[PDB]
Protein backbone atom coordinates (compact mmCIF):
# COMPACT_ATOMS: atom_id res chain seq x y z
CA UNK A 1 0.00 0.00 0.00
CA UNK A 2 2.64 2.41 0.73
CA UNK A 3 3.00 4.78 -2.18
CA UNK A 4 6.71 5.50 -3.51
CA UNK A 5 7.03 8.55 -5.40
CA UNK A 6 9.96 8.57 -7.06
CA UNK A 7 10.01 11.86 -8.92
CA UNK A 8 8.44 15.48 -8.66
CA UNK A 9 5.55 15.06 -10.86
CA UNK A 10 4.14 11.59 -9.45
CA UNK A 11 4.49 13.53 -5.92
CA UNK A 12 2.70 16.87 -6.76
CA UNK A 13 -0.20 14.43 -8.04
CA UNK A 14 -0.18 12.62 -4.57
CA UNK A 15 -0.16 15.49 -2.72
CA UNK A 16 -2.67 17.56 -4.40
CA UNK A 17 -5.22 14.12 -4.10
CA UNK A 18 -5.00 15.06 -0.39
CA UNK A 19 -7.85 16.63 1.72
CA UNK A 20 -7.46 19.55 3.68
CA UNK A 21 -8.62 17.88 6.68
CA UNK A 22 -6.39 15.22 6.84
CA UNK A 23 -3.39 15.99 9.45
CA UNK A 24 -0.44 15.45 7.39
CA UNK A 25 3.07 14.93 9.10
CA UNK A 26 6.92 14.95 7.82
CA UNK A 27 10.02 13.18 8.25
CA UNK A 28 12.91 14.32 5.98
CA UNK A 29 16.35 12.34 5.91
CA UNK A 30 19.04 11.21 4.32
CA UNK A 31 17.86 7.25 4.23
CA UNK A 32 19.82 4.53 5.38
CA UNK A 33 17.55 4.65 7.98
CA UNK A 34 18.41 3.75 12.31
CA UNK A 35 15.77 3.76 15.08
CA UNK A 36 16.29 7.79 15.54
CA UNK A 37 14.51 7.45 12.23
CA UNK A 38 12.37 5.26 13.38
CA UNK A 39 11.27 7.03 16.53
CA UNK A 40 10.76 10.32 14.28
CA UNK A 41 8.48 8.22 12.13
CA UNK A 42 6.37 6.51 14.86
CA UNK A 43 6.24 9.92 16.55
CA UNK A 44 4.42 11.33 13.03
CA UNK A 45 2.07 7.94 13.17
CA UNK A 46 0.58 8.91 16.11
CA UNK A 47 -0.32 12.76 15.26
CA UNK A 48 -1.34 12.13 11.71
CA UNK A 49 -3.46 10.80 9.08
CA UNK A 50 -1.14 10.78 6.63
CA UNK A 51 2.73 10.46 7.10
CA UNK A 52 5.63 11.38 4.71
CA UNK A 53 9.00 10.59 4.99
CA UNK A 54 11.25 11.89 2.19
CA UNK A 55 15.16 10.51 1.38
CA UNK A 56 16.91 13.03 0.06
CA UNK A 57 20.93 12.83 0.12
CA UNK A 58 21.04 16.86 -0.34
CA UNK A 59 24.72 17.27 -2.33
CA UNK A 60 24.54 21.11 -1.34
CA UNK A 61 24.98 20.14 1.99
CA UNK A 62 28.03 18.28 1.90
CA UNK A 63 31.00 20.05 1.87
CA UNK A 64 33.26 16.69 2.14
CA UNK A 65 33.41 15.24 -1.22
CA UNK A 66 34.67 11.89 -0.28
CA UNK A 67 31.42 12.18 2.96
CA UNK A 68 29.52 12.69 -0.04
CA UNK A 69 30.92 9.65 -2.25
CA UNK A 70 31.00 7.17 0.99
CA UNK A 71 27.50 8.23 2.76
CA UNK A 72 25.52 4.84 3.02
CA UNK A 73 23.14 3.90 0.84
CA UNK A 74 20.76 0.65 1.49
CA UNK A 75 17.02 2.04 -0.54
CA UNK A 76 15.47 -1.33 -0.41
CA UNK A 77 16.25 -1.59 3.40
CA UNK A 78 14.66 1.85 4.14
CA UNK A 79 11.49 0.62 1.57
CA UNK A 80 11.26 -2.45 3.60
CA UNK A 81 11.70 -0.80 7.01
CA UNK A 82 9.10 2.19 6.06
CA UNK A 83 6.41 -0.67 4.37
CA UNK A 84 6.90 -2.30 7.97
CA UNK A 85 6.26 1.07 9.64
CA UNK A 86 2.63 1.62 7.20
CA UNK A 87 4.40 4.81 6.38
CA UNK A 88 1.74 6.34 3.46
CA UNK A 89 4.33 7.93 0.94
CA UNK A 90 7.89 7.88 0.25
CA UNK A 91 9.58 11.11 -1.44
CA UNK A 92 12.55 9.85 -2.74
CA UNK A 93 13.47 12.18 -5.58
CA UNK A 94 16.19 13.08 -7.97
CA UNK A 95 18.63 15.86 -7.86
CA UNK A 96 17.15 17.57 -10.77
CA UNK A 97 13.73 17.29 -9.03
CA UNK A 98 15.20 19.10 -6.17
CA UNK A 99 17.43 21.60 -8.27
CA UNK A 100 15.88 21.76 -12.00
CA UNK A 101 18.41 24.53 -13.02
CA UNK A 102 21.45 23.62 -10.33
CA UNK A 103 21.72 25.46 -7.05
CA UNK A 104 21.21 29.04 -8.19
CA UNK A 105 19.30 30.73 -4.69
CA UNK A 106 20.23 29.52 -2.05
CA UNK A 107 19.14 30.42 1.94
CA UNK A 108 22.10 31.86 3.43
CA UNK A 109 21.95 31.88 7.37
CA UNK A 110 23.65 34.95 8.78
CA UNK A 111 23.74 34.63 12.73
CA UNK A 112 25.63 33.66 15.66
CA UNK A 113 24.07 29.88 15.84
CA UNK A 114 25.08 29.06 12.24
CA UNK A 115 28.52 30.77 12.87
CA UNK A 116 29.96 28.63 15.77
CA UNK A 117 29.90 24.37 16.44
CA UNK A 118 28.73 22.70 13.07
CA UNK A 119 28.58 25.41 11.08
CA UNK A 120 31.97 26.56 11.35
CA UNK A 121 32.91 23.31 11.19
CA UNK A 122 31.13 22.28 8.11
CA UNK A 123 31.27 25.78 6.12
CA UNK A 124 28.48 25.60 3.96
CA UNK A 125 26.65 22.83 5.07
CA UNK A 126 24.09 25.08 6.52
CA UNK A 127 23.04 27.17 3.47
CA UNK A 128 22.51 24.08 1.64
CA UNK A 129 20.59 22.31 4.58
CA UNK A 130 18.19 25.53 4.51
CA UNK A 131 17.68 25.40 1.10
CA UNK A 132 16.66 21.83 0.50
CA UNK A 133 14.44 22.28 3.41
CA UNK A 134 12.45 25.11 2.43
CA UNK A 135 12.28 23.37 -0.75
CA UNK A 136 10.94 19.79 0.87
CA UNK A 137 8.66 22.22 2.67
CA UNK A 138 7.36 23.99 -0.11
CA UNK A 139 6.70 20.33 -2.11
CA UNK A 140 5.36 18.65 0.95
CA UNK A 141 3.11 21.40 2.60
CA UNK A 142 3.04 19.34 5.83
CA UNK A 143 1.02 20.13 9.12
CA UNK A 144 3.63 18.69 11.31
CA UNK A 145 6.82 18.34 11.04
CA UNK A 146 9.59 16.14 12.76
CA UNK A 147 12.96 16.76 13.85
CA UNK A 148 15.71 15.16 16.12
CA UNK A 149 17.67 16.68 18.78
CA UNK A 150 20.75 15.45 17.91
CA UNK A 151 21.19 18.04 15.19
CA UNK A 152 20.44 20.92 17.61
CA UNK A 153 21.40 23.80 15.46
CA UNK A 154 19.97 22.37 12.76
CA UNK A 155 16.30 22.34 14.78
CA UNK A 156 16.78 26.31 15.99
CA UNK A 157 17.82 27.11 11.93
CA UNK A 158 14.61 25.12 10.56
CA UNK A 159 12.40 27.09 13.48
CA UNK A 160 13.77 30.28 12.17
CA UNK A 161 13.22 29.55 8.52
CA UNK A 162 9.75 28.29 9.39
CA UNK A 163 9.03 31.63 11.23
CA UNK A 164 10.63 33.88 8.56
CA UNK A 165 9.33 32.52 5.43
CA UNK A 166 6.08 31.89 6.89
CA UNK A 167 5.20 28.49 6.92
CA UNK A 168 2.62 27.14 8.32
CA UNK A 169 4.27 23.65 9.89
CA UNK A 170 4.28 22.88 13.14
CA UNK A 171 7.95 21.57 14.16
CA UNK A 172 7.74 18.38 16.49
CA UNK A 173 11.29 17.85 18.17
CA UNK A 174 12.38 14.26 19.29
CA UNK A 175 14.74 13.26 21.52
CA UNK A 176 17.96 11.37 20.56
CA UNK A 177 18.26 7.99 20.19
CA UNK A 178 21.07 6.34 21.74
CA UNK A 179 22.73 2.70 22.10
CA UNK A 180 23.52 1.32 25.45
CA UNK A 181 26.87 2.69 25.64
CA UNK A 182 25.22 6.41 25.20
CA UNK A 183 26.52 6.74 21.33
CA UNK A 184 23.51 8.37 19.35
CA UNK A 185 22.37 6.38 16.71
CA UNK A 186 23.52 7.96 13.03
CA UNK A 187 23.80 6.59 9.77
CA UNK A 188 27.34 7.24 9.14
CA UNK A 189 27.84 4.66 12.03
CA UNK A 190 27.42 2.47 9.41
CA UNK A 191 30.96 2.90 8.06
CA UNK A 192 32.51 2.57 11.56
CA UNK A 193 34.67 -0.67 11.76
CA UNK A 194 35.09 -3.49 14.26
CA UNK A 195 37.56 -1.53 16.77
CA UNK A 196 35.84 1.79 15.80
CA UNK A 197 32.53 1.03 17.46
CA UNK A 198 34.84 0.17 20.91
CA UNK A 199 36.51 3.07 20.75
CA UNK A 200 33.40 4.99 20.34
CA UNK A 201 32.13 3.08 23.36
CA UNK A 202 35.81 4.06 25.22
CA UNK A 203 34.35 7.63 24.54
CA UNK A 204 31.15 7.42 25.85
CA UNK A 205 32.05 5.66 29.35
CA UNK A 206 34.65 8.47 29.61
CA UNK A 207 31.77 11.25 28.89
CA UNK A 208 29.40 9.37 31.57
CA UNK A 209 32.01 9.77 34.13
CA UNK A 210 32.89 13.27 33.94
CA UNK A 211 31.50 16.65 35.05
CA UNK A 212 32.50 18.54 32.23
CA UNK A 213 34.31 21.02 34.29
CA UNK A 214 37.76 20.78 32.66
CA UNK A 215 37.03 20.58 28.60
CA UNK A 216 41.33 20.31 28.30
CA UNK A 217 41.90 17.55 29.98
CA UNK A 218 38.54 15.89 28.83
CA UNK A 219 39.47 16.54 25.19
CA UNK A 220 42.82 14.64 25.95
CA UNK A 221 41.16 11.92 27.71
CA UNK A 222 39.01 12.01 24.47
CA UNK A 223 41.98 12.12 22.12
CA UNK A 224 43.51 9.30 23.70
CA UNK A 225 41.00 6.88 22.83
CA UNK A 226 42.40 6.97 19.13
CA UNK A 227 39.70 9.31 17.91
CA UNK A 228 40.54 13.03 17.30
CA UNK A 229 38.04 15.72 18.81
CA UNK A 230 37.47 18.66 16.29
CA UNK A 231 35.37 20.58 19.21
CA UNK A 232 33.80 20.22 22.27
CA UNK A 233 32.10 23.26 23.92
CA UNK A 234 29.24 24.04 26.87
CA UNK A 235 26.71 25.96 25.63
CA UNK A 236 24.55 27.48 28.89
CA UNK A 237 23.37 23.97 30.01
CA UNK A 238 23.98 21.77 27.17
CA UNK A 239 27.43 19.77 25.55
CA UNK A 240 28.25 20.01 21.89
CA UNK A 241 30.74 17.75 20.42
CA UNK A 242 32.20 16.23 16.91
CA UNK A 243 34.86 13.80 16.56
CA UNK A 244 36.48 11.48 14.25
CA UNK A 245 37.23 8.12 14.63
CA UNK A 246 39.29 6.95 11.65
CA UNK A 247 37.44 8.64 8.24
CA UNK A 248 33.67 8.74 10.12
CA UNK A 249 32.45 11.89 11.83
CA UNK A 250 30.43 11.88 14.74
CA UNK A 251 28.38 14.49 16.46
CA UNK A 252 26.81 14.34 19.59
CA UNK A 253 24.44 17.26 21.94
CA UNK A 254 23.33 16.42 25.59
CA UNK A 255 22.27 18.75 28.79
CA UNK A 256 25.09 19.15 31.39
CA UNK A 257 23.28 17.57 34.40
CA UNK A 258 22.42 14.45 32.20
CA UNK A 259 25.48 13.63 30.15
CA UNK A 260 23.57 10.92 27.09
CA UNK A 261 21.99 9.18 29.46
CA UNK A 262 19.63 6.40 28.57
CA UNK B 1 -14.35 49.91 1.31
CA UNK B 2 -10.93 49.01 0.96
CA UNK B 3 -9.45 46.65 3.50
CA UNK B 4 -6.00 48.41 4.22
CA UNK B 5 -3.71 45.39 6.64
CA UNK B 6 -0.52 46.82 8.79
CA UNK B 7 0.04 43.66 9.82
CA UNK B 8 0.37 40.14 10.18
CA UNK B 9 -2.51 38.86 11.60
CA UNK B 10 -4.47 41.53 10.17
CA UNK B 11 -3.47 40.65 6.80
CA UNK B 12 -3.98 36.80 7.26
CA UNK B 13 -7.87 37.24 8.77
CA UNK B 14 -8.72 38.46 5.34
CA UNK B 15 -6.46 36.30 3.74
CA UNK B 16 -7.64 33.41 4.79
CA UNK B 17 -11.13 34.74 4.73
CA UNK B 18 -11.22 34.23 0.58
CA UNK B 19 -13.21 31.47 -1.23
CA UNK B 20 -10.53 29.00 -3.67
CA UNK B 21 -13.14 30.55 -6.42
CA UNK B 22 -11.50 33.51 -6.02
CA UNK B 23 -8.63 34.49 -8.54
CA UNK B 24 -6.22 36.88 -6.28
CA UNK B 25 -4.14 39.00 -8.04
CA UNK B 26 -0.66 40.61 -6.81
CA UNK B 27 0.98 44.10 -7.37
CA UNK B 28 3.88 44.31 -4.75
CA UNK B 29 5.24 47.87 -4.66
CA UNK B 30 7.47 49.97 -2.60
CA UNK B 31 5.19 53.26 -2.45
CA UNK B 32 4.94 56.64 -4.13
CA UNK B 33 2.35 55.38 -6.62
CA UNK B 34 2.73 56.28 -10.31
CA UNK B 35 1.24 55.54 -13.51
CA UNK B 36 3.97 52.75 -14.09
CA UNK B 37 2.45 51.18 -10.62
CA UNK B 38 -1.31 52.19 -11.68
CA UNK B 39 -0.95 49.94 -15.26
CA UNK B 40 -0.34 46.93 -13.30
CA UNK B 41 -2.75 47.55 -10.80
CA UNK B 42 -5.10 48.14 -13.51
CA UNK B 43 -3.73 44.85 -15.63
CA UNK B 44 -4.55 42.83 -12.19
CA UNK B 45 -8.43 44.44 -11.72
CA UNK B 46 -8.97 43.36 -15.39
CA UNK B 47 -7.94 39.68 -14.48
CA UNK B 48 -8.45 38.67 -11.07
CA UNK B 49 -11.77 38.78 -8.21
CA UNK B 50 -9.63 40.44 -5.93
CA UNK B 51 -5.83 42.29 -6.06
CA UNK B 52 -3.63 43.19 -3.16
CA UNK B 53 -1.13 45.61 -3.39
CA UNK B 54 1.58 46.12 -1.15
CA UNK B 55 3.21 48.82 0.35
CA UNK B 56 6.63 47.90 1.97
CA UNK B 57 9.75 49.71 1.76
CA UNK B 58 12.22 47.21 1.92
CA UNK B 59 15.56 48.34 3.92
CA UNK B 60 17.44 45.45 3.01
CA UNK B 61 17.37 45.86 -0.79
CA UNK B 62 18.61 49.55 -0.40
CA UNK B 63 22.98 49.19 -0.97
CA UNK B 64 22.85 52.80 -0.54
CA UNK B 65 21.91 54.70 2.84
CA UNK B 66 21.06 57.62 1.30
CA UNK B 67 19.00 56.75 -1.43
CA UNK B 68 17.05 54.80 1.38
CA UNK B 69 16.54 57.61 3.63
CA UNK B 70 15.46 60.24 0.95
CA UNK B 71 13.17 57.31 -1.00
CA UNK B 72 10.00 58.74 -1.76
CA UNK B 73 7.44 58.54 0.88
CA UNK B 74 3.40 59.74 0.62
CA UNK B 75 0.86 56.90 2.26
CA UNK B 76 -2.06 59.32 2.23
CA UNK B 77 -1.48 59.96 -1.41
CA UNK B 78 -0.97 56.24 -1.98
CA UNK B 79 -4.07 55.47 -0.24
CA UNK B 80 -5.97 57.73 -2.22
CA UNK B 81 -4.76 56.13 -5.34
CA UNK B 82 -5.28 52.56 -4.67
CA UNK B 83 -9.16 53.34 -3.18
CA UNK B 84 -10.04 55.19 -6.78
CA UNK B 85 -8.71 52.11 -8.03
CA UNK B 86 -11.13 49.87 -6.21
CA UNK B 87 -8.21 48.18 -5.21
CA UNK B 88 -9.80 45.20 -2.71
CA UNK B 89 -6.54 44.79 -0.12
CA UNK B 90 -3.79 47.43 1.00
CA UNK B 91 -0.97 45.33 2.92
CA UNK B 92 1.14 48.04 4.09
CA UNK B 93 3.35 45.99 6.71
CA UNK B 94 6.26 47.42 8.78
CA UNK B 95 9.82 46.16 9.10
CA UNK B 96 9.18 44.45 11.96
CA UNK B 97 6.44 42.08 10.87
CA UNK B 98 8.28 41.58 7.74
CA UNK B 99 11.78 40.65 9.52
CA UNK B 100 10.62 39.98 13.23
CA UNK B 101 14.17 39.02 13.78
CA UNK B 102 15.99 41.19 11.70
CA UNK B 103 17.28 39.89 8.28
CA UNK B 104 18.79 36.79 8.86
CA UNK B 105 18.16 34.21 6.55
CA UNK B 106 18.55 35.78 3.10
CA UNK B 107 18.00 34.50 -0.63
CA UNK B 108 21.37 34.12 -2.31
CA UNK B 109 21.53 34.00 -5.36
CA UNK B 110 25.00 32.82 -7.28
CA UNK B 111 24.22 32.85 -10.81
CA UNK B 112 25.42 35.05 -14.29
CA UNK B 113 21.97 37.14 -14.56
CA UNK B 114 22.67 38.66 -10.90
CA UNK B 115 26.06 39.16 -11.14
CA UNK B 116 25.87 41.79 -14.48
CA UNK B 117 24.18 45.13 -15.19
CA UNK B 118 22.19 45.70 -12.04
CA UNK B 119 23.70 43.25 -9.71
CA UNK B 120 26.98 44.35 -10.01
CA UNK B 121 26.32 47.94 -9.83
CA UNK B 122 23.82 47.19 -6.67
CA UNK B 123 25.96 44.91 -4.32
CA UNK B 124 23.35 42.99 -2.29
CA UNK B 125 20.75 44.44 -3.54
CA UNK B 126 19.03 41.42 -5.43
CA UNK B 127 19.75 39.46 -2.29
CA UNK B 128 17.45 41.50 -0.79
CA UNK B 129 15.05 41.86 -2.85
CA UNK B 130 14.45 38.11 -3.27
CA UNK B 131 14.58 37.45 0.00
CA UNK B 132 11.30 40.03 1.01
CA UNK B 133 9.42 38.45 -2.45
CA UNK B 134 9.57 35.01 -1.13
CA UNK B 135 8.37 36.55 1.81
CA UNK B 136 5.58 38.29 0.67
CA UNK B 137 4.50 35.85 -2.02
CA UNK B 138 4.42 33.50 1.45
CA UNK B 139 1.82 35.53 2.81
CA UNK B 140 -0.16 36.99 -0.15
CA UNK B 141 -0.34 33.38 -1.82
CA UNK B 142 -1.82 34.61 -4.88
CA UNK B 143 -3.01 33.32 -8.10
CA UNK B 144 -0.83 35.81 -10.31
CA UNK B 145 2.00 38.34 -9.96
CA UNK B 146 2.49 41.66 -12.06
CA UNK B 147 5.80 42.76 -12.39
CA UNK B 148 7.20 45.56 -14.84
CA UNK B 149 9.37 44.94 -17.27
CA UNK B 150 11.56 47.87 -16.48
CA UNK B 151 13.07 46.19 -13.86
CA UNK B 152 14.30 43.50 -16.52
CA UNK B 153 16.58 41.25 -14.17
CA UNK B 154 14.43 41.36 -11.20
CA UNK B 155 11.44 39.68 -13.34
CA UNK B 156 13.75 37.37 -14.28
CA UNK B 157 14.92 36.66 -11.06
CA UNK B 158 11.36 36.66 -9.78
CA UNK B 159 10.84 33.51 -12.20
CA UNK B 160 13.54 31.92 -11.22
CA UNK B 161 12.58 32.14 -7.76
CA UNK B 162 8.84 30.96 -8.11
CA UNK B 163 10.19 28.00 -10.16
CA UNK B 164 12.88 27.14 -7.36
CA UNK B 165 10.51 27.56 -4.28
CA UNK B 166 7.64 25.43 -5.90
CA UNK B 167 5.52 28.64 -5.45
CA UNK B 168 2.07 28.07 -7.52
CA UNK B 169 1.80 31.70 -8.93
CA UNK B 170 1.66 33.27 -12.73
CA UNK B 171 4.24 36.13 -13.68
CA UNK B 172 2.85 38.62 -16.32
CA UNK B 173 5.49 40.84 -17.06
CA UNK B 174 4.14 44.40 -18.20
CA UNK B 175 4.97 47.09 -20.50
CA UNK B 176 7.44 49.76 -19.27
CA UNK B 177 5.15 52.98 -18.88
CA UNK B 178 6.63 56.49 -20.09
CA UNK B 179 6.64 60.15 -20.28
CA UNK B 180 6.00 61.71 -23.48
CA UNK B 181 9.91 61.97 -23.85
CA UNK B 182 10.39 58.31 -23.51
CA UNK B 183 11.76 58.36 -20.18
CA UNK B 184 10.33 55.60 -17.95
CA UNK B 185 8.33 56.64 -15.12
CA UNK B 186 9.85 55.76 -11.49
CA UNK B 187 9.19 56.31 -8.10
CA UNK B 188 12.60 58.25 -7.56
CA UNK B 189 11.55 60.70 -10.49
CA UNK B 190 9.60 62.81 -7.81
CA UNK B 191 13.25 63.47 -6.33
CA UNK B 192 14.23 65.17 -9.51
CA UNK B 193 14.36 69.26 -9.72
CA UNK B 194 12.91 70.91 -12.65
CA UNK B 195 16.72 71.19 -14.13
CA UNK B 196 16.74 67.31 -13.20
CA UNK B 197 13.89 67.28 -15.05
CA UNK B 198 15.08 68.38 -18.26
CA UNK B 199 18.48 67.09 -17.96
CA UNK B 200 16.47 63.31 -17.86
CA UNK B 201 14.19 64.76 -21.18
CA UNK B 202 17.73 65.16 -23.26
CA UNK B 203 18.68 62.33 -22.25
CA UNK B 204 15.84 60.18 -23.99
CA UNK B 205 15.86 62.98 -26.90
CA UNK B 206 19.57 61.40 -27.29
CA UNK B 207 18.26 57.76 -26.95
CA UNK B 208 15.61 58.13 -29.25
CA UNK B 209 17.65 58.99 -32.13
CA UNK B 210 20.24 56.89 -31.66
CA UNK B 211 21.17 53.62 -33.33
CA UNK B 212 23.65 52.30 -30.51
CA UNK B 213 26.12 51.12 -32.72
CA UNK B 214 28.42 52.75 -30.28
CA UNK B 215 28.14 52.71 -26.96
CA UNK B 216 31.14 54.73 -25.99
CA UNK B 217 30.58 57.76 -28.21
CA UNK B 218 26.63 57.65 -26.99
CA UNK B 219 27.91 57.66 -23.24
CA UNK B 220 29.64 60.91 -23.90
CA UNK B 221 26.51 62.56 -25.27
CA UNK B 222 24.39 61.13 -22.46
CA UNK B 223 27.43 62.50 -20.02
CA UNK B 224 27.50 66.06 -21.71
CA UNK B 225 23.77 66.60 -20.32
CA UNK B 226 24.89 66.80 -16.75
CA UNK B 227 23.93 63.26 -16.04
CA UNK B 228 26.37 60.71 -15.04
CA UNK B 229 25.71 57.36 -16.47
CA UNK B 230 26.85 54.08 -14.83
CA UNK B 231 26.13 51.67 -17.36
CA UNK B 232 25.00 50.70 -21.21
CA UNK B 233 25.08 47.84 -22.22
CA UNK B 234 23.47 45.42 -24.80
CA UNK B 235 22.33 41.95 -23.26
CA UNK B 236 21.02 39.91 -26.03
CA UNK B 237 18.45 42.27 -28.37
CA UNK B 238 18.08 44.82 -25.28
CA UNK B 239 19.63 47.88 -24.62
CA UNK B 240 20.05 48.25 -20.48
CA UNK B 241 21.02 51.51 -18.89
CA UNK B 242 21.45 53.12 -15.41
CA UNK B 243 22.13 56.56 -14.40
CA UNK B 244 22.24 59.15 -11.85
CA UNK B 245 21.12 62.49 -12.26
CA UNK B 246 22.67 64.39 -9.02
CA UNK B 247 21.47 62.21 -6.42
CA UNK B 248 18.97 60.48 -7.79
CA UNK B 249 19.48 56.99 -9.67
CA UNK B 250 17.17 56.03 -12.65
CA UNK B 251 16.95 52.54 -14.64
CA UNK B 252 15.68 51.70 -18.16
CA UNK B 253 15.88 48.92 -20.59
CA UNK B 254 14.44 48.43 -24.09
CA UNK B 255 14.84 46.34 -27.45
CA UNK B 256 17.60 47.93 -29.51
CA UNK B 257 15.27 47.97 -32.94
CA UNK B 258 12.59 50.08 -31.12
CA UNK B 259 14.55 52.35 -28.35
CA UNK B 260 12.47 53.59 -25.77
CA UNK B 261 9.44 54.56 -28.04
CA UNK B 262 6.13 56.40 -27.53
N1 LIG C 1 19.96 9.15 16.81
C1 LIG C 1 18.91 9.96 16.51
N2 LIG C 1 17.92 10.21 17.39
C2 LIG C 1 16.88 11.03 17.10
N3 LIG C 1 16.76 11.65 15.90
C3 LIG C 1 17.70 11.49 14.92
C4 LIG C 1 18.85 10.62 15.19
N4 LIG C 1 19.62 10.61 14.09
C5 LIG C 1 19.01 11.40 13.17
N5 LIG C 1 17.86 11.92 13.66
C6 LIG C 1 17.00 12.86 12.95
O1 LIG C 1 16.52 12.27 11.76
C7 LIG C 1 16.35 13.30 10.75
C8 LIG C 1 17.17 12.89 9.56
O2 LIG C 1 18.52 12.68 9.93
P1 LIG C 1 19.65 12.37 8.81
O3 LIG C 1 18.99 11.29 7.96
O4 LIG C 1 20.83 11.92 9.62
O5 LIG C 1 19.89 13.66 8.08
C9 LIG C 1 16.83 14.60 11.38
O6 LIG C 1 15.73 15.33 11.96
C10 LIG C 1 17.77 14.08 12.46
O7 LIG C 1 18.07 14.98 13.49
N1 LIG D 1 7.50 52.91 -15.51
C1 LIG D 1 7.03 51.69 -15.19
N2 LIG D 1 6.24 51.01 -16.04
C2 LIG D 1 5.80 49.77 -15.70
N3 LIG D 1 6.07 49.16 -14.53
C3 LIG D 1 6.84 49.76 -13.59
C4 LIG D 1 7.38 51.09 -13.89
N4 LIG D 1 8.10 51.48 -12.81
C5 LIG D 1 8.05 50.46 -11.90
N5 LIG D 1 7.28 49.45 -12.36
C6 LIG D 1 7.02 48.18 -11.67
O1 LIG D 1 6.24 48.37 -10.50
C7 LIG D 1 6.65 47.37 -9.51
C8 LIG D 1 7.05 48.09 -8.24
O2 LIG D 1 8.16 48.95 -8.50
P1 LIG D 1 8.95 49.74 -7.32
O3 LIG D 1 7.80 50.31 -6.49
O4 LIG D 1 9.74 50.72 -8.13
O5 LIG D 1 9.80 48.79 -6.56
C9 LIG D 1 7.77 46.54 -10.15
O6 LIG D 1 7.21 45.38 -10.79
C10 LIG D 1 8.30 47.49 -11.22
O7 LIG D 1 9.01 46.90 -12.29
O1 LIG E 1 24.45 16.53 6.25
C1 LIG E 1 24.14 15.84 7.24
C2 LIG E 1 22.73 15.90 7.80
C3 LIG E 1 22.55 17.15 8.66
C4 LIG E 1 21.66 16.72 9.75
C5 LIG E 1 22.02 15.29 10.04
N1 LIG E 1 22.48 14.81 8.73
O1 LIG F 1 14.77 50.45 -6.19
C1 LIG F 1 14.49 49.33 -5.72
C2 LIG F 1 13.38 48.51 -6.37
C3 LIG F 1 13.97 47.37 -7.21
C4 LIG F 1 13.00 47.20 -8.33
C5 LIG F 1 12.48 48.58 -8.64
N1 LIG F 1 12.67 49.31 -7.37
Amino acid sequence: AMIIADNIKQFHSIRNSLIKQQKIGFVPTMGALHNGHISLIKKAKSENDVVIVSIFVNPTQFNNPNDYQTYPNQLQQDIQILASLDVDVLFNPSEKDIYPDGNLLRIEPKLEIANILEGKSRPGHFSGMLTVVLKLLQITKPNNLYLGEKDYQQVMLIKQLVKDFFINTKIIVCPTQRQPSGLPLSSRNKNLTSTDIEIANKIYEILRQDDFSNLEELTNKINSTGAKLQYIQKLNNRIFLAFYIGKVRLIDNFLKETGPSC
